[PDB]
RNA sequence: GACCACCCCAAAAAUGAAGGGGACUAAAACACAAAUCUAUCUGAAUAAACUCUUCUUC
RNA sequence: GGAAGAAGAGUUUAUUCAGAUAGAUUUGUC
């Protein structure tokens, strides 16, 4: 195989006048200049050792002799063969002596293995190789130049129709529409039953059912036979290219030559004539012969030749192949009426399709889709929040509505801002609130409160409706808009609240005082540190830097390697020793990604002269001298030291940054921080601080308006942070957002916006991953104090084979006391979360059926090995250094490895213990739920817009096709009120009510069974409504069931739903396995934990242990299989 | 009957449709394969600091 | 509105192992 793309950044582009091979982003041609880069012979190629059969000295021979020729190529650069090098050579290897290969080409090979001779005749050897690969690379240059756009848009003075200009579309063109259906279908039929006949075919099945290595080309051998091609090459083919010549027509061709094979005669039609003369019934069927080939020798290509064991049978039956051959033409016609919608809305009526713009919908879509697990996360935690009675979605009516009706004229309906009076949860809900966002709401002053919610609503909204919902104009950048919402007091005080520059400044006032850097520093040293250094939140990835920690590791090794000028703390009490080294880690950690990493990326940079020191003493104790920068520099260093293997290249980028930071640290003068410890004298000064300190910070977060000691404020007034967010309303309803979330949406949202800013070079969101990088901080963490009560914990217990309702019982259950303490419940993290995204009511159902507890021996094994996991987890620090980095002579005995493998496995035992008793099993699992379930809106969300692309492409002239997926029903004249799926009903239905024989299904009768069932259309209701929650009337593998029903027109699509629920398991650490029958229901056979590979690199065998527990795995199965009743 | 895709282009001579491409299209946006590095969050452990709760004993 | 001993939870900080997301480079593609 060759790779002509993605070598030298080149990429296959389609412009309007043909395709090319294009280089970075612009537009030359380097077709040309690509391919005749590829012509030439890798010499190894020649010789090969493949299979166990070679002795090893033998097989170390052939290896060897591989790595040589394999940086040895030939060309033909004019009439003569010739030689070429890829890279230096050593200078010097002893070759001695060394019927390895087909033998003609020996005698050139071995002399060039010996630098012998030129032999420019005796290069001659390979000249039938390149012939044929210059007739490849020529036949390439052609299959590149007629992948060009095809789609153009023709305003015809009145109509606006789009339609492709390939060979391949000028025949869906013809079958464009619905009526020619059925006749695509036959000709089809036609095709295939003149080409492949039962008997023949039947036999194939054998031969690839019987496949032995290298026997396929019994196959290909075999199928050449049943598609003639020693008939057409031997007997046709020169004849059909003169006579070519001599007749412009198809028909004055049949003529000349009236015996021509089908095939060979459809491929005939195609190249020539196909594209060139009138359509007519009896034209078309010569095209089908070619296209129904292409799909059995892509079928071909893709199974035998190079890929599952047994099913191939099911693909390859005469009966099935049929079918499978029929449906593909059909999914391939399908999505080109689907395409002429697409290109009728995006083009001007001059415009063509190409490369450039389709790429661009492709990528701005797929991001939007990201962000629907956003909208999705946070609608539910708004649900939790106020705990609503809806079975219905609650989207778009916080706020109480007065309407005038059918009778008297004015009426008054529920708010759900507004229910939280009339059901009396205004204490649960200010509980609530405060959980999410802290701010003491006065459940009084109602007004303040439901203009507040309505902002989270609407703010959701802005989101929700554009990803959901295909929204051909939304732009990637304009996602967190959040146009019409307007903040309310509520909102505007609390993001300016937690926004604020004192606020802040106490944060990075309290990491230092935690660091132990306020009880061993002087006041007067710290604020020459203030007056000098920044603080960020959060460091980034500057490229190549290596980590701080890893570095700091290595201080006193290396200054034994380098004059370093260093001393590690050191002192008489172990206790402060490790106090200080917090603190000295915690002002290093701090000048490293940031103050110096600025210098050292720095163009007035240290680092190209010290890079040399680093080089000098490694010559003294060979990498570049190219100047440039320091990223390609190291980059560049990384291809020498991998080439060679021989690691090192971690000692060398290690070493440059631990000199280079020392001496920058002796240069500009903060070096005064070796003897942070050091004297005992201050130090007793400072005993009291780091305690008094904390004191008030618990006393500022508690009050968050005490008058500020004049002590701290000295402290507080000389740091600085580095720019503060601007306040924007459109930050401040992120920040609202944002806390809804959970905490995987926000690592996932994070990674999103990160990959907007690298894909393209934009720092749009630069401002909106600030405020995440701060709220990600302390999210998942209990900020505030809660309460839970028994009686919600209770429902995953089993006492006495019961479940717990009572706060007297839960002291009964816990003998040992780590869910009651006797009088409030002990308030875990894991509980905290529970609280925020607990589902219970339908996390306790699927629990109670699927029989899952936490029992009396459970909580007594947890606490049983709670007592011995610090030597395990000891024994694994210790351990682990061994491995990772050992003694002069240490060795992992087998028992290190039996005495590790323990220590694991007993650490994953408590683990997996200590989460289900603690409920973070629970908090996995509702996650999980969410995910599937917003994963699949985003499915929804491309059949939302491939039905109108085949509707615009089916019936441009339909002014009212459009009405359907427009919300704004007063705007509409005709399918006024509804939803997408109702409108496009009411649409099916009139579109025939004339037919050959009643059409329709959409009957009253019939559309009843659907709506309950969620079959057919309805099922994307279901899904993008979220009527799963709360309820389950259907079940998950039900609603994949018919969502793939749904998602049937597309293949693509249809078979990827599967894959995003697989996927969607890993990343959260499950293995599935699924049935699909042949009723088409799926049903689960296992599921099991993912597995963690320790100690990669060991020679003994691999080690791990699952990522979940098998209770667990039990429950994610049930979940699946759970329906109601 | 998916996980175990899908669409496009190559047929005289170059019947090797035994070939190539695709952020182009799905996989919720940058070919896979392999190996490093890093940012962020999370789980499990320990140490120091502060805060709150529970228990036992005169 | 009494002392003195056990305990636990939360938060901050340094460190060890692991995961998930995302970013960077290298190597190579019968």
């Amino acid at each position: 195989s060759m790779k002509v793309t993605k070598v030298g950044g080149i990429s296959h582009k389609k412009y309007t006048s043909e395709g090319r091979l294009v280089k970075s982003e612009s537009e030359e041609n380097r077709t040309d200049e690509r391919l005749s880069a590829l012509l030439n012979m890798r010499l190894d190629m020649y010789i090969k050792n493949p299979s166990s059969t070679e002795t090893k000295e033998n097989q170390k021979r052939i290896g060897k002799l591989k790595k040589f020729f394999s940086n040895k190529m030939v060309y033909l650069k004019d009439n003569t063969l010739s030689l070429k090098n890829g890279k230096k050579e050593n200078i010097d290897r002893e070759y001695s002596e060394t019927d390895v290969r087909d033998k003609k080409n020996f005698a050139v090979l071995k002399k060039i293995y010996l630098n012998e001779n030129v032999n420019s005749e005796e290069l001659e050897v390979f000249r039938n190789d390149i012939k044929k690969k210059l007739n490849k690379i020529n036949s390439l240059k052609y299959s590149f130049e007629k992948n060009k756009a095809n789609y153009q848009k023709i305003n015809e003075n009145n109509i606006e129709k789009v339609e492709g200009k390939s060979k391949r579309n000028i025949i869906y063109d013809y079958y464009r529409e619905s009526a020619k259906r059925d006749a695509y279908v036959s000709n089809v039929k036609e095709a295939f039953d003149k080409l492949y006949k039962e008997e023949d075919i039947a036999k194939l099945v054998l031969e690839i059912e019987n496949l032995t290595k290298l026997e396929k080309y019994k196959i290909r051998e075999f199928y050449h036979e049943i598609i003639g091609r020693k008939n057409d090459k031997e007997n046709f083919a020169k004849i059909i290219y003169e006579e070519i010549q001599n007749v412009n027509n198809m028909k004055e061709l049949i003529e000349k030559v009236p015996d021509m094979s089908e095939l060979k005669k459809s491929q005939v039609f195609y190249k020539y004539y196909l594209d060139k003369e009138e359509l007519n019934d009896k034209n078309i069927k010569y095209a089908f012969c070619h296209f129904v080939e292409i799909e059995m020798s892509q079928l071909l290509k893709n199974y035998v030749y190079k890929r599952s064991n047994d099913k191939i049978k099911r693909i390859f039956e005469y009966q099935n192949l049929k079918k499978l051959i029929e449906n593909k033409l059909l999914n391939k016609l399908d999505t080109y009426v689907r395409n002429c919608g697409k290109y009728n809305y995006y083009l001007q009526d001059g415009e063509i399709a190409t490369s450039d713009f389709i790429a661009r919908n492709r990528q701005n879509e797929a991001f939007l889709r990201n962000i629907i697990g956003v909208s999705s996360v946070a609608y539910f935690s708004l649900r939790n929040i106020l705990e609503t009675e809806n079975e219905n979605d609650i989207t778009g009516r916080m706020r109480g509505k007065t309407v005038k009706n059918n009778k008297g004229e004015e009426k008054y309906v529920s708010g759900e801002v507004d229910k939280i009076y009339n059901e009396n949860k205004k204490n649960e809900v200010k509980e609530n609130l405060k959980m999410f966002y802290s701010y003491d709401f006065n459940m009084d002053n109602k007004n303040e409160i439901e203009d507040f919610f309505a902002n989270i609503d609407e703010a959701i909204s802005s989101i929700r409706h554009g990803i959901v919902h295909f929204n051909l104009e939304l732009e990637g950048k304009d996602i967190f808009a959040f146009k019409n919402i307007a903040p309310s007091e509520i909102s505007k005080k609390m993001f300016q609240n937690e926004i604020n520059e004192k606020k802040l400044k106490l944060k990075i006032f309290r990491q230092l005082n935690s660091a132990n850097v306020f009880r061993y520093l002087e006041k007067y040293k710290i604020l020459n540190y203030l007056k000098r250094t920044r603080f960020e939140f959060v460091n980034k990835n500057i490229p190549f830097v290596p980590s701080f920690t890893k570095l700091y590791s290595r201080i006193d090794d290396l200054k034994n390697s380098l004059g370093i000028y260093w001393k590690t703390p050191k002192t008489n009490d172990d206790n402060k020793t490790k106090e200080i080294i917090d603190a000295q880690i915690y002002l290093l950690k701090n000048i490293y990604y940031g103050e110096f990493l600025n210098y050292f990326m720095s163009n007035n940079g240290n680092f190209f002269e010290i890079s040399k020191e680093i080089i000098e003493l490694n010559k003294n104790d060979f990498e570049d001298i190219q100047e440039k920068i320091p990223k390609e520099y190291l980059a560049n260093i990384q291809s020498l030291y991998m080439i060679n293997a021989g690691d090192t290249y971690i000692d060398f980028i290690q070493k440059i940054f631990l000199k280079g930071f020392m001496t920058y640290l002796a240069n500009n003068g903060r070096l005064s921080l070796i003897y942070i410890g050091s004297d005992e004298e201050t130090n007793t000064s400072l005993a009291e601080k780091k305690q008094e300190f904390d004191k008030f910070l618990k006393k500022y977060e508690q009050n968050n308006n005490i008058k500020i000691p004049y002590e701290i404020n000295e402290f507080l007034r000389e740091i600085k942070l580095g720019n503060i967010l601007k306040y924007t309303e459109r930050l401040n309803m992120f920040y609202l957002i944002l806390k809804l979330l959970n905490h995987k949406e926000l690592t996932n949202l994070k990674g999103s916006l990160e990959k907007y800013q690298s894909a393209n070079k934009e720092e749009a969101f630069s401002d909106q991953l600030e405020l995440i990088n701060l709220l990600n901080l302390d999210n998942n963490r209990v900020t505030e104090d809660f309460e839970l009560e028994a009686d919600e914990i209770g429902k995953f217990l089993d006492f006495n084979g019961n479940k717990v309702k009572d706060n007297k019982e839960l002291k009964k259950f816990d003998t040992n006391k780590i869910y009651f303490d006797g009088e409030n419940i002990i308030k875990h993290r894991a509980f905290y979360n529970i609280k925020k995204y607990g589902m219970l009511n339908l996390l306790e159902k699927i629990a109670d059926k699927a029989g899952y507890k936490i029992s009396i021996e459970e909580l007594k094994k947890y606490s049983n090995k709670k007592n011995e996991i610090e030597k395990n987890h000891k024994m694994q620090e210790n351990l682990h250094r061994k491995y990772a980095r050992p003694r002069k002579d240490e060795k992992f005995t087998d028992e290190d490895y039996e005495s590790y493998k323990q220590a694991i496995e007993n650490i994953e035992e408590y683990t997996h213990l200590k989460n289900k008793v603690e409920f973070n099993e629970l908090n996995l699992l509702q996650g999980l739920l969410l995910r599937i379930l917003h994963r699949l809106v985003g499915y929804t969300s491309i059949w939302e817009r491939d039905l109108r692309f085949r509707l615009k492409g089916e019936f441009p002239e339909n002014q009212y096709i459009e009405e359907i997926f427009n919300f704004e029903n007063k705007k509409n004249v005709k399918y006024k009120g509804g939803q997408i799926v109702e409108k496009y009903i009411k649409f099916y239905k009139e579109l025939h009510q004339n037919d050959e024989v009643k059409i329709n299904k959409y009957s009253s009768a019939n559309i009843k069974v659907l709506k309950q069932e969620k079959k057919d259309l309805y099922i994307a209701n279901y899904i993008a409504a979220f009527n799963y929650i709360p309820h389950a009337e259907i079940s998950l593998l039900e609603v994949l069931e018919n969502l793939r029903k749904l998602l049937s027109y597309d293949r693509k699509l249809k078979n990827a739903v599967m894959k995003s629920v697989v996927d969607i398991l890993k990343e959260y650490g499950f293995v599935a396995t699924f049935k699909i029958g042949a009723d088409k229901k799926i049903g689960i056979q296992t599921l099991e934990s993912e597995k963690i590979v320790h100690l990669k690199n060991l020679k003994k065998k691999k080690l791990m242990t699952d990522r979940n527990s098998e209770e667990l795995c039990k429950l994610v199965k049930i979940m699946f299989e759970y329906k109601m009743e």
